[PDB]
């Protein structure tokens, strides 16, 4: 059911839990940031422990694994949010509906570095200068280039219109964003507040 | 698994069955319909047995099931779409994205009609080039609702001092609802299609 480095909850569904600077966790989720950030300051990081979400993200992952007939269907992404919109990302995960840039498709967008989601555009200093992104599991599956306009992922052979892709990418050899379109394709696993 | 009355799918993921008149199942869900839609005509009435959609709904059920006090948070309700939607809901269900703004909107989401005459007009149910109709028979996640608003693209809260304690559906009337909107993937199980005709 849940995963083991989650800790106790005391019988609740959804608790953030600061991690201890200098312990593995902590540091294999600094290293990902500072790889392309190593000028910013982290203040902390949370893991998100959302049963809920967790619950609808494994279902969607056990489902495309099926349908992919292979089990290489995710990758850690970064998304730089607005300070008013973390409550709703720790509680309800991401929405297309809320989502800036859409050339790539109406869905919500992912960053391969965190330098892009550091931009002010995407993680917006709050009062406090305090800036704000998630580590993000993302079921990118299959994946094709994105078009302005996309509602959802383009057919795998439009003959069979209803087989889709699971993502759409800004570029298939070298990805740099990831859009997928379907609520519980992408789990937040960890928010990163930090300053410039 | 899956509900033990379905049709064998032979691990398939996706099956339509016909159902026969004379059975409840199909009699049940003409009932409805002719409820408020006695001018029309039922060709016929098919079970979708999609297991990825009703394993990703049922887990929604369980989560609103748990969070919510003892409610009925699941009503059935109607769907009518045009042809050329019927297979992409039959195959990945109800996509807010998709959504027609609705004549009177209560917020940009997917609705569903408690009588079956409001979801039989053809501005819904967009005859086909046979003049067939299509209406879904729904499950459908109203939960807690509130009167929606035409700006809303998820529920509002129910406090606004706590705004992602979220009502679970919008309605057009709480004393008296006739359409529901929801605006997450995974909260309406498309359970029946009926096929129709003038
Ligand atoms: O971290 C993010 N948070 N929120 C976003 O909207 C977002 C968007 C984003 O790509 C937008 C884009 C569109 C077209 C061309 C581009 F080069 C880039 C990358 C990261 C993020």
């Amino acid at each position: 059911n849940l995963p083991e480095h989650w800790t106790d909850m005391n019988h609740q569904l959804f608790c953030m839990v600061q991690l201890e600077p200098g312990q593995s966790e902590y540091n294999t989720i600094k290293d990902k940031f500072t790889r392309t950030c190593s000028s910013y300051a982290i203040e902390k990081i949370e893991r998100i422990q959302n049963a809920f979400l967790w619950q609808s993200y494994q279902v969607k992952k056990r489902q495309m694994d099926i349908k992919n007939d292979h089990k290489n269907n995710e990758r850690l992404l970064f998304h730089g949010t607005d300070a008013d919109s973390v409550p709703y990302v720790n509680q309800h995960g991401f929405n297309r509906s809320c989502a800036n840039a859409v050339s790539y498709g109406k869905g919500t967008y992912f960053a391969v570095d965190a330098s892009y989601s550091a931009k002010d555009t995407y993680s917006k200093p709050d009062s406090n200068g305090r800036k704000h992104m998630y580590v993000v599991r993302v079921l990118t599956g299959v994946f094709t280039k994105g078009r302005a306009g996309l509602v959802t992922p383009p057919p795998k052979n439009p003959h069979n219109p209803t087989d889709l892709f699971d993502s759409v990418t800004n570029n298939t050899r070298s990805p740099k964003l990831f859009v997928v379109f379907f609520d519980n394709q992408a789990y937040p696993e960890y928010l990163i507040t930090f300053t410039a």
